[PDB]
DNA sequence: CCGTTAGTCCGC
DNA sequence: CGGACTACGGG
């Protein structure tokens, strides 16, 4: 089975690639979880975060924004000691900030899913790249999404993070042409 | 440019 | 073994 260049031999990474990455996600809560996990990747490899994803789901209340938004300074200082996540105060606080930011949107008219999908025009763009070096790391759309998220109070959401989120949640489909998951 | 994680790599 | 190095926040 030929797969994208970034997939290691780790079966956890293989299942994530085959079953989740690039598959259009339209659920607001799932999208919220993914923008949070992409921010947790900053400066690190994605596999580090993926391997910890079950720990994140346990520590952050299955990414239910109401439960997250109720977390306090004491929770942050507790999580800073938890070796199952990334022990970085700014990143832990970012998940809490992001949950409050999502609530401020959703209690006030704006679907997070409608909002992120507004940065793509119709069907997800399918890459024409045969190799990872020909796939962009950010685009005009990811630039726009990052700027809009920051305006709305989100943290750890720059253009490169936003583009990786777009790939992951299938707002673009960046499976290389030779990958068995490419919609060839 | 400087600071940071977790993890890899490299030199002593 | 300890240090360098490695997409944000910062100055
Ligand atoms: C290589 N890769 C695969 N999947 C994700 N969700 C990523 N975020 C950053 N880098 C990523
Ligand atoms: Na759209
Ligand atoms: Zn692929």
């Amino acid at each position: 089975m030929q797969r994208c260049d970034w997939v290691s031999q780790d079966p956890l990474y293989i299942a994530y690639h085959d079953n989740e990455w690039g598959v259009p996600e339209t659920d607001s809560r799932k999208l919220f979880e993914m923008i949070c996990l992409e921010g947790q990747q900053a400066g690190l490899s994605w596999i580090t975060v993926l391997k910890k994803r079950e720990n994140y789901r346990a520590c952050f209340h299955q990414f239910d924004p109401i439960r997250i938004a109720a977390m306090q300074e004491e929770d942050v200082e507790r999580l800073l000691q938890n070796t199952g996540i990334i022990r970085h105060r700014g990143k832990i606080q970012a998940i809490i900030s992001n949950a409050r930011a999502w609530l401020a949107m959703e209690q006030n008219g704006e679907s997070f899913a409608d909002f992120v999908w507004s940065f793509v025009d119709g069907q997800p763009q399918i890459t024409q790249a045969a190799s990872l070096d020909k796939i962009p790391t950010s685009t005009p759309a990811s630039d726009a999404l990052a700027k809009a998220l920051k305006k709305r109070g989100f943290k750890f959401v720059g253009t490169t993070i936003c583009y990786s989120f777009m790939q992951a949640c299938g707002l673009v489909n960046d499976h290389i042409t030779g990958c068995f998951c490419h919609p060839g």
